[PDB]
C-alpha cells in the first residue's frame, strides 16, 4: 500500500503520466472514479461531443507508433473516437492495471516527518505516495440547476453529463433544451434532426463558429503524418499549442479587405483560432470589434429570419472573451420547421409540470427535457479534494483569496503535490494533450533530479509564488478575457496568459537552473 506516486484521475494527463512515471522505474498507483479510462471524453458523451482543436495536434505525440498507427477519421473527432483513441493507447502501455476505477479520491494529507502523502478514497483505499499527483481536470460538471416541478414532469429527463449509454430516440418527441453553451450547441443540431420538435430555451446567447468537418483522406493523412514533427516543434513553441499563428501585422494596421480575407480564411479552418486571427484580438477592443462584425454578419447571413439572427447573436459581449463554441450546422438548425428559439429574458422558466415547461408567457408540452449544463470553475475537481498539507493547511484555505502557485507546479506548504494543467498555467489556454505531455515530463524530471540527489521532496517558496501570482496578474489585465463575470475568474484570473511556448521556456530553465524558487527538502 505504499508506491512513487498516486495519480488522481485517467483521463488524457493521469494515462500519460502512469506511462511516463513508470518508464522512470516508479511504481504508480492511479484513481479514476469513472468506470473506464478517458476522462471528459468518457463521461460526457451527449450527441455531438467534439473536440475544438484539430485532431492531429488534440492527440498524443510522446509515442511516434502511435502518431503513425492512428488515423483520425475527420478534422474534429468526436467522442467516440477520442474514447477509442484513449482506451487504444490505455491498451498498447497497459496502463489499466495500475488504475483503480469506480474509485472516488477524498483527501490527501502530508505527513511533514516522512515527506509522503497518506491518499485515502470512498471505497475504503488508504495509499501512502512520495509523490501526488493530480490530473483531474479543467472542467467539472455544474449543478443541475433547481427548478421546481422538476420531479413532477412525466416525461424523460436527460442530462449532457450523464448520456445514455445505449443513447436516447428523439423520434416522435417534443423536446426541450435548457442551456446553450458548448453541450447545447453540439447537441442541438442532432436533436433536430430526429425530433418532432425542438423548443431550445436560450436565457445568453454565445458566440459559436463552424467546425467546417472534412473527412480526412488517404493522401491527406499521409503527407500530415510524413510532417509530423515538424508540426509538433511549431506547436510546443506556439501560443496556443498548434502550428498557427496570428497575422503579422495589428488588425487595424490593416486594410478592410484584407482584414476579411484573414477573417475569412480562419472561419474555414475553423474554432478556437478564429479568436486570435490577429494578435491584438483579444487585447484591444477596437480590433475586438472588426471580428464581431465579421461574425455578425456570417450569422445573419445563415439564418433566414431576421429576429431570430438577432435573439441569437450575444449583446456587449466581447468575441472570444468566453471560449467560443465550435459548431456543426447549429445555425442552420433554426431554419428548420420544427424548431423554436424561446427568448428567456422575455419569458423565463418559473417551473415544470406533469405535461412541460411553464415559462411567465407560456407552457410548452414536451415529452423529453434536455438538460444542457455547464461546467463549474476551473478548479471545480480540487474543491471537492480535501488536501492537507503543512501545519494541517487545507488548499482550500490557502486558496481562499485566489489559487497561488508556482508555475502552477508549486505551492507552498505542498510539497511534492503537483497540480497538472490547471491555475497558474496556460492551462485551458492551450492544446490540453500537448499541455499534458509538458507538465508531466517536467514532474517526472523534477522526481528524478531529487532521486539522483538522493532528496526526499521539493515545494515552491513563498517568495516564487507571490512573484508568479503578481506575474499571471500582469498578463492578465491587458487582456479582453479579464471579463467582469469571466469563467477564466476566481479578482484573481486563474489561467497564466503569456502562450504556451513561452511557459514552456520559462518552467524548462527553472528546472535546468537547479529549480530555482523551489526548495529542495532532504527530510
Ligand atoms: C466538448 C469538449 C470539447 C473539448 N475540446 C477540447 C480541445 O479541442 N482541446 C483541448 O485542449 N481541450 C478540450 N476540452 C477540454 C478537456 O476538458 C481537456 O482537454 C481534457 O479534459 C484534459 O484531460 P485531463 O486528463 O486533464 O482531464 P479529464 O479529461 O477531466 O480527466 C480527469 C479525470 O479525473 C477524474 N477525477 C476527478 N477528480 C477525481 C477524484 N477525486 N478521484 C478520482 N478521480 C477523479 C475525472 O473523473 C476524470 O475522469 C474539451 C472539453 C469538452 C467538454
Ligand atoms: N474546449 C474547452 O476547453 C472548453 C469546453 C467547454 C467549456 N469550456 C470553458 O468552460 C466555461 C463554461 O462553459 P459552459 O459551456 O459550461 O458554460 P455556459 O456557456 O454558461 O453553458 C451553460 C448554459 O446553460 C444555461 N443555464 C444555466 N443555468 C440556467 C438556468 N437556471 N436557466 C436557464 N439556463 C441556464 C446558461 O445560460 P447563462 O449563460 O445565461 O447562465 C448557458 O447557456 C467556458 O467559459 C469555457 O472557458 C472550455
Amino acid at each position: 500500500t505504499s508506491y512513487d506516486v498516486v495519480v488522481v484521475g485517467a483521463g488524457i494527463a493521469g494515462l500519460y503520466a502512469i506511462h511516463r512515471f513508470r518508464s522512470q522505474g516508479l511504481t504508480v498507483r492511479a484513481f479514476e472514479a469513472a468506470s473506464g479510462v478517458g476522462g471528459v471524453w468518457y463521461w460526457n458523451r451527449y450527441p455531438g461531443a467534439r473536440c475544438d482543436v484539430e485532431s492531429i495536434d488534440y492527440s498524443y505525440s510522446f509515442s511516434p507508433e502511435l502518431e503513425q498507427e492512428w488515423n483520425w477519421s475527420e478534422k474534429y473527432a468526436t467522442q467516440p473516437e477520442i474514447l477509442a483513441y484513449l482506451e487504444h493507447v490505455a491498451d498498447r502501455f497497459d496502463l489499466r492495471r495500475d488504475i483503480r476505477f469506480d474509485t472516488r479520491v477524498t483527501s490527501a494529507v502530508l505527513d511533514e516527518e516522512g515527506l509522503r502523502w497518506t491518499v485515502r478514497t470512498d471505497r475504503g483505499d488508504e495509499v501512502s505516495a512520495r509523490f501526488l499527483v493530480v490530473a483531474a481536470g479543467p472542467l467539472s460538471n455544474a449543478n443541475t440547476p433547481a427548478f421546481d416541478g422538476l420531479d413532477r414532469f412525466t416525461g424523460d429527463i436527460v442530462h449532457t453529463a450523464r448520456w445514455p449509454h445505449d443513447g436516447v430516440d428523439f423520434t416522435g418527441k417534443r423536446v426541450g433544451v435548457i442551456g446553450t453553451g458548448s453541450s447545447g450547441i453540439q447537441s442541438i443540431p442532432i436533436i433536430a434532426e430526429q425530433a418532432e420538435q425542438l423548443f431550445v430555451f436560450q436565457r445568453s446567447a454565445n458566440y459559436s463558429i463552424p467546425a467546417g468537418n472534412v473527412p480526412l483522406d488517404d493522401a491527406t493523412r499521409a503527407e500530415q503524418k510524413a510532417n509530423y514533427a515538424e508540426r509538433r516543434r511549431l506547436s510546443r513553441e506556439s501560443g496556443g499549442g498548434s502550428p498557427h499563428r496570428p497575422h503579422p501585422k495589428s488588425a487595424l494596421e490593416v486594410s478592410e479587405e484584407e482584414r476579411r480575407a484573414v477573417y475569412e480564411e480562419r472561419w474555414k479552418l475553423g474554432g478556437v483560432l478564429f479568436s486570435k486571427a490577429f494578435p491584438d484580438q483579444l487585447t484591444d477592443p477596437a480590433a475586438n470589434d472588426t471580428a464581431r462584425a465579421f461574425w455578425e454578419e456570417k450569422i445573419r447571413a445563415v439564418v433566414d429570419d431576421p429576429a431570430v439572427a438577432e435573439l441569437l447573436t450575444p449583446k456587449d459581449h466581447a468575441i472570444g472573451a468566453k471560449r467560443i463554441v465550435t459548431d456543426s450546422g447549429y445555425y442552420e438548425t433554426y431554419n428548420r420547421d420544427n424548431v423554436e428559439l424561446v427568448d428567456l429574458r422575455s419569458t423565463p422558466i418559473v417551473g415544470m409540470d406533469e405535461t412541460g415547461i411553464v415559462t411567465t408567457g407560456a407552457h410548452y408540452d414536451l415529452d423529453m427535457i434536455v438538460l444542457a449544463t455547464g461546467f463549474d470553475a476551473m478548479t471545480g475537481s480540487l474543491d471537492k479534494l480535501e488536501i492537507v498539507g503543512r501545519g494541517g493547511r487545507t488548499l482550500k484555505e490557502t486558496w481562499a483569496a485566489g489559487p497561488r502557485t508556482y508555475l502552477g507546479l508549486g505551492i507552498d506548504g505542498f510539497p511534492n503535490f503537483f497540480n497538472l494543467t490547471g491555475p497558474g498555467s496556460p492551462s485551458v489556454l492551450a492544446n490540453m494533450v500537448l499541455h499534458s505531455e509538458l507538465h508531466v515530463d517536467w514532474v517526472a524530471d523534477a522526481i528524478a533530479y531529487l532521486d539522483a540527489r538522493g532528496a526526499a521532496g521539493i515545494e515552491g517558496t513563498p517568495e516564487a509564488v507571490a512573484d508568479w501570482v503578481e506575474e499571471c496578474r500582469n498578463r492578465a489585465e491587458a487582456s479582453l478575457l479579464n471579463s467582469a463575470n469571466s469563467w477564466y475568474l476566481g479578482r484573481v484570473f486563474m489561467p497564466f496568459l503569456g502562450g504556451f511556448g513561452v511557459y514552456r521556456e520559462i518552467i524548462t530553465e527553472v528546472a535546468e537552473s537547479g529549480y530555482k524558487g523551489f526548495a529542495i527538502l532532504e527530510g
